[PDB]
């Protein structure tokens, strides 16, 4: 009307400019008030004329329009008012906490933390066990949320923590929150009293019942600690959790001193305790899984005196059963020499043992130089104690090493040296001793020595041949042949063969041979002939042939000259 | 109060020796066996493989060859006698003894008379103290 | 006077009892002091009326009576006091040793050790050439006395001293005092350089001179000893003395090391020297004594190409010329064969050959027993050196003996048979 604009630089910044056909009209939206050139700013709630809010709607100038807000759970529809919607079904009139719960009321809406939570609907800040089933409080990032403890624990490594760990010094104070114990650590809380000076610590803490059944919610258990002689003498108060995969969680909260620590039993994963050394028989029975020896080692003085001791060609070691000084009451053992730089350890071989070691030389070690003429001599001295102090007894073992100062050595390689030889063969005829007596007995005692001798033909002749050298035992006599001869020439045509080829002649019972071959003693019997014609003189001939008993059977078995 | 009670040990020290190839002793053989000749010098040393003490020295007081394995053979060829090396050869030397633990002794090849094709080598040693025996052996000569 | 004895038990063991027709006096000797009838000890030289010793002697006291003793070497006279005389013309005044000679001294006597000796005159310890002409210092039971060497001297009969002796090991630390050498251990020392190795010892020591003529005394001679290749590159200083009979004696004190021995030569006793084989010709010259072969045994390949043989009955024998291993240098011979129990040994029945034994069997001395149908046949090697060891050559001999498996053997008594 009175506004008609010539350019659009006549209208505001706080007025719409609308351009119909280059004709420039200026109309100030509501929320501004004027003629529409200039409309300064000004509520619509307050202008002549007025505008459209329900009774309840409290008007709200915007920077353009006006909105009819009603009390928050009632919204303005046109020509009914302020009807009634929830506000917890829009993303943009709700914008409670992940976990807080919106709740449209009359005039607002309010975010509310769930039953057990403690908070205001922006965070909330819930308190142990005041979470539903499955989930526990605990924080993430800067905010308390209700999981679970079996995504939300922590976990622990602790060797140290070991019931039979004694030595070193802990402080629980750390652990608060959910924890749980996995690998060398253990499995679950210690569930038996444990002796004074274990897990590390100087009082022990172990669970006061037994775990429950896996994907049992969180429990309380009792919690007890040991010191000086009575056991359990005040009682706390732990929360602990089953989750799947057969493993437990636990509340682990500072304790009210600084020497009380929480202990675990051995895994014992493996049925057999083949960890535990071959000297320490495993004890295989249910629910009780450990390791002890038996009782050969239940004895105390023979304990005492038993020992052994090795002595190494640069080092010199002394051992001592482990199982044998648990069984003294030693379960930790102190092994200290005369100097103190050399310490015990673990032998790493035989686990049973404990050993240390000692280098062969003065000065090192505390060890000495025992020499006389013979040979040398080191000896030292092996101190043990339970603890740093002793109280009672202090015994000191002696222990020597002897060192022969003489000895024999051999080289191992053989030598095989050339030399260059000259061989001449030379070569030399010889003649081996034979010669035959005439006996005059038929046990063949007396050799003739006369030149000559006279008989009778009914007389019996008895002649046995010897060999008066080489009568080697393999060596027999065998008569190739005999043969009598009127004349000392042996080449004579008039032969009487007596032995021939090996066996006796016939024709006549009297020729006989008593031993052939058997022996060197060979002898014939025959009875007195003489040569027909002017022949008066017999000589006696013979040729023999040496048979070999290793390889010819030499024995003549001649069945018969005739058959 | 205490308990002494007495614990003894016998021990025994390493010993060995090598055959050189070399004047300078630098290689080991490792075969069972070797073979050689008369011409070929015989270089050997001996060493301790442990308790290698600077005080104590190692001194030959006798080596010996032996045709057999077996040391208690009463043919026996006397090298290094009575501390000092053996005379009617030149050819037998030795360039250390009881200066330390390196004890050589030089020597040409030989073969035993008769049968015997195998010869071996055998010594008896005495570890020498530094600090009361002087352990040179100050062999003016065998024969003078 | 007032020591009137009633009877002899009156008077004391320190006085004289005298018995005079019963009556008993007791008069106390000089050097006891009193009235008689009890005299206590005292010295006589102070008694009312003093007593009678010269200005010189001093007033000694005696068990019975006062004496005077001057300074020895004068004795109281009656009338004169002391009078000079000697003291070594009286054996109670004089008991010096047998050696040592007596002189009397102005208040005493000596006793003198002859010259040379070191001693007080009872015990002289005498040294080495501290004696006169003719006489040495030795011990005899347990003091030094001057004696003649061939008087006490001992002996040595070594054999192995030898010097062509050259095995077996020795040292003469022992030998110290004069010794003499009879017998196989030759008659003097050796005058020459002898070779290594010889001697039965490592180094053998010889005579640096000539044996003086008989019956001189004790003379210093020196002494030389053979190592390496040097001789006598150390000089010593020995003592030799001749000695009636032909023989000499001399002064063997341990040498400075224990592979030192001395020599001798060769007796020759004998003109000829049939001792030696007659294969070693023997070397009749003047002052020049031994043994050695011809021309025919001067010389070395045919030398290694000798030998002989010889097959027994029961046992083999190989056997070299001693002479042609000694002209081969193997002066020392070495035999062995493939089992080292058997050993060479001497020929004992010609002494030019050495040879070794073994049993004709399979096992004894290493023989064995090669076996073909016409014969059995046996084989061994000798096995030949200088020494244990071998450094150049190793000359092995084969050797076998051939035995005839078939003979012809014939009795020797004939026979006579009686026919009807
Ligand atoms: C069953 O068993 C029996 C018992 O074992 C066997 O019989 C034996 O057989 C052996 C093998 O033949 C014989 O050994 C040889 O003996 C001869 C000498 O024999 C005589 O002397 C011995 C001892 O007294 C006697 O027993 C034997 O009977 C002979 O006696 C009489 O000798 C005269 C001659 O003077 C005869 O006329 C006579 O008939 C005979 N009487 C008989 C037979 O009753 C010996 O000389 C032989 O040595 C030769 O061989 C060696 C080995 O090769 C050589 O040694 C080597 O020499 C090399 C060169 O220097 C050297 O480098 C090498 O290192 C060296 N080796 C060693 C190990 O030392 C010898 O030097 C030598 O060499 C041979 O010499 C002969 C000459 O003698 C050469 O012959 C000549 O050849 C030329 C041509 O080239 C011409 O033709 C000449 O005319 C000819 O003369 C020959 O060539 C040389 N060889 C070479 C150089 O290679 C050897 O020791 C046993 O004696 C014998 N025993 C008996 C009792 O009979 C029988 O055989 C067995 N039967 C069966 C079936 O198995
Ligand atoms: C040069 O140097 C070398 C190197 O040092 C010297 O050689 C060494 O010498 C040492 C001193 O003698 C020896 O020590 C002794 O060793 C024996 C055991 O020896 C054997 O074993 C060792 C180790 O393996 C080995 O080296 C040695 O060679 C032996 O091996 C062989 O053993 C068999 C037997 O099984 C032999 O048959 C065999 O021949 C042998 N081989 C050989 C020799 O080559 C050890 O037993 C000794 O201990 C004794 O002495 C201790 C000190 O007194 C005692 O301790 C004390 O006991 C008291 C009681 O309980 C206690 O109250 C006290 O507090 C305690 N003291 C301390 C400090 O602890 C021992 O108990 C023990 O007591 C003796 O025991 C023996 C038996 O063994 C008794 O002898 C018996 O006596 C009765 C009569 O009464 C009958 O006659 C029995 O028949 C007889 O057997 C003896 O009486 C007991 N004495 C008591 C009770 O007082 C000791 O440790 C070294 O081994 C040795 N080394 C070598 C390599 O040889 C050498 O000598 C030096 N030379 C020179 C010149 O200087
Ligand atoms: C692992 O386990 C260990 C051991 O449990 C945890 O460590 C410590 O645990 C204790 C015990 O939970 C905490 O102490 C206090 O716990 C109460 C619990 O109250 C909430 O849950 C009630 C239901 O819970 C039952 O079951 C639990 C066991 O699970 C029992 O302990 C309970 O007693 C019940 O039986 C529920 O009923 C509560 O609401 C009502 O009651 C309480 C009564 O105290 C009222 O306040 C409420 O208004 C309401 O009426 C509640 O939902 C907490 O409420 C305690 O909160 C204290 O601290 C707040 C801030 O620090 C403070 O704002 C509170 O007002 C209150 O402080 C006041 O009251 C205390 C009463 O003891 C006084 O101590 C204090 O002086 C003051 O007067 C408190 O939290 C330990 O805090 C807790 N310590 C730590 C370091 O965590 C460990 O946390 C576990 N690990 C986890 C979860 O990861
Ligand atoms: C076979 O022959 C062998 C080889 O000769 C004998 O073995 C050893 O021989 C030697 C040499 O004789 C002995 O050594 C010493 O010898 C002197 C000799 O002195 C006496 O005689 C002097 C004259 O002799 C001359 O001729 C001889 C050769 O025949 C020469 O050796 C001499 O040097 C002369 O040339 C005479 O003059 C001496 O008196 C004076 O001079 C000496 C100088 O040394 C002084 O002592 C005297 O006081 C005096 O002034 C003397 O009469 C000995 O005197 C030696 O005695 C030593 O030992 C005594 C005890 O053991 C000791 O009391 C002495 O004091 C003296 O020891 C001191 O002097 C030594 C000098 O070298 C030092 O060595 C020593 O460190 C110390 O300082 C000594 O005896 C060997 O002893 C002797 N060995 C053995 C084992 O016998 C062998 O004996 C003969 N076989 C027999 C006789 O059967
Ligand atoms: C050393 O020995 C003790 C026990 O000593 C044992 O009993 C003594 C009275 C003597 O007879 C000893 O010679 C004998 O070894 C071990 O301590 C433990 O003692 C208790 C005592 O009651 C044992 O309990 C018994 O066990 C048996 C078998 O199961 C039951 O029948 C009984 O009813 C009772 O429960 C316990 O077994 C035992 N522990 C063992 C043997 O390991 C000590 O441990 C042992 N030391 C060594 C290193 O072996
Ligand atoms: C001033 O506020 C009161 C509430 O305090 C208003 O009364 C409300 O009026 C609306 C509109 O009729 C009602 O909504 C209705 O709800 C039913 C049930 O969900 C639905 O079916 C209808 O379609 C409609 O949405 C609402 O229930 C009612 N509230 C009460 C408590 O009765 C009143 O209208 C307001 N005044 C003005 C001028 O808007
Ligand atoms: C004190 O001692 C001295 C000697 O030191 C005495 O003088 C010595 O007197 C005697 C006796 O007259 C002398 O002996 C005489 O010797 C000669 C020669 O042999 C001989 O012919 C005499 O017959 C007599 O034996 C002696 O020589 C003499 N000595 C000296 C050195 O003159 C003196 O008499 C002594 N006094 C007393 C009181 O004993
Ligand atoms: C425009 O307003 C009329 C009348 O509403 C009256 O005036 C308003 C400013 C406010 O004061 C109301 O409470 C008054 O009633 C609306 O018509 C409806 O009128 C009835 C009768 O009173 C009333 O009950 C309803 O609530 C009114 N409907 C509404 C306010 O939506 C008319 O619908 C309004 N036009 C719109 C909002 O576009
Ligand atoms: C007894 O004594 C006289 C006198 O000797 C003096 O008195 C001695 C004890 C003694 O001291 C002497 O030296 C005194 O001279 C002996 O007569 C000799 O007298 C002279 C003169 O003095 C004197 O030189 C002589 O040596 C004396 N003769 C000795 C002492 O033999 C008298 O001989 C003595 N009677 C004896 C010894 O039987």
């Amino acid at each position: 009307d009175t506004s008609e604009a010539r350019w659009c630089s006549e209208c505001h910044s706080n007025a719409t400019c609308t351009e119909d056909e280059a004709v420039t009209t200026c109309t100030c939206q509501e929320g501004f008030t004027g003629d529409g050139l200039t409309c300064v700013d000004l509520d619509e709630c307050a202008i002549p004329g007025a505008h459209n809010c329900s009774a309840n709607s409290s008007c709200v100038n915007t920077p353009g329009s006006f909105s009819c807000v009603c009390p928050e759970g009632f919204r303005l529809s046109p020509g009914l008012g302020c009807t009634d919607v929830d506000e917890c079904a829009e993303p943009g009139l709700s914008h409670c906490h992940a976990l807080a719960t919106c709740v449209n009321v009359v005039g607002s809406y309010l975010c509310v933390c769930p039953a057990g939570y403690r908070g205001d609907g922006w965070h909330c800040e819930c308190s142990p066990g005041s979470c539903g089933p499955g989930l526990d409080c605990v924080p993430e990032g800067d905010a308390l949320v209700c999981a679970d403890p079996c995504q939300a624990h922590r976990t622990l490594d602790e060797y140290w923590r070991s019931t039979e760990y004694g030595e070193g010094y802990a402080c629980d104070t750390d652990l608060r929150g959910w924890y749980r114990f996995v690998g060398q650590g253990g499995a679950r809380m210690a569930e038996t009293c444990v002796p004074v000076l274990r897990c590390n610590t100087a009082a022990p803490m172990w669970l006061n019942g037994t775990h429950p059944s896996s994907d049992e919610g969180i429990v309380s258990r009792k919690a007890c600690a040991h010191w000086s002689g009575h056991c359990c003498l005040w009682d706390a108060s732990v929360q602990v959790k089953a989750c799947a995969g057969g493993y437990y969680v636990y509340n682990l909260t500072a304790p009210p001193e600084c020497h009380l620590a929480y202990c675990t039993d051995p895994s014992s994963v493996e049925g057999t305790c083949e960890e535990c050394s071959i000297d320490e028989d495993c004890k295989s029975n249910n629910g009780r899984w450990h390791c002890q020896c038996k009782q050969d080692f239940n004895i105390t003085d023979i304990s005492l005196l038993e020992h052994r001791l090795e002595c190494g060609a640069n080092d010199m070691k002394v051992s001592l059963g482990k199982c044998q000084l648990k069984s003294l009451g030693f379960d930790k053992v102190f092994m200290y020499l005369s100097d103190s730089r050399c310490s015990g350890f673990n032998d790493r071989d035989n686990r049973d043992w404990v050993s240390v070691v000692t280098p062969a030389r003065d000065g090192p070690c505390g060890t000495v130089l025992t020499r006389n003429e013979t040979h040398a001599t080191y000896s030292n001295t092996l101190y043990l104690a339970d603890e740093i102090i002793i109280r009672d007894l202090n015994i000191k073992i002696n222990f020597a090493c002897s060192y022969p100062l003489d000895m024999k050595v051999s080289l191992k390689t053989a030598l095989q040296p050339m030399v260059s030889a000259l061989n001449i063969r030379v070569g030399g005829t010889g003649m081996f001793t034979v010669r035959m007596a005439l006996f005059q007995t038929p046990s063949y005692t007396q050799p003739y020595q006369g030149s000559s001798v006279t008989l009778s033909t009914e007389a019996f002749l008895y002649v046995g041949t010897m060999l008066d050298g080489g009568d080697l035992s393999r060596f027999a006599l065998l008569m190739t042949n005999c043969y009598a001869t009127p004349s000392s020439n042996a080449t004579d045509p008039l032969k009487y063969f007596i032995i021939q080829d090996r066996c006796p002649h016939t024709r006549d019972s009297t020729i006989q041979v008593v031993e052939n071959g058997e022996s060197s003693q060979g002898r014939f019997s025959v009875q007195m002939f003489r040569f027909a014609g002017n022949y008066d003189l017999v000589y006696l001939h013979c040729e023999v042939y040496l048979c070999d008993t290793m390889n010819e059977k030499c024995k003549p078995t001649c069945s018969g000259t005739r058959f």
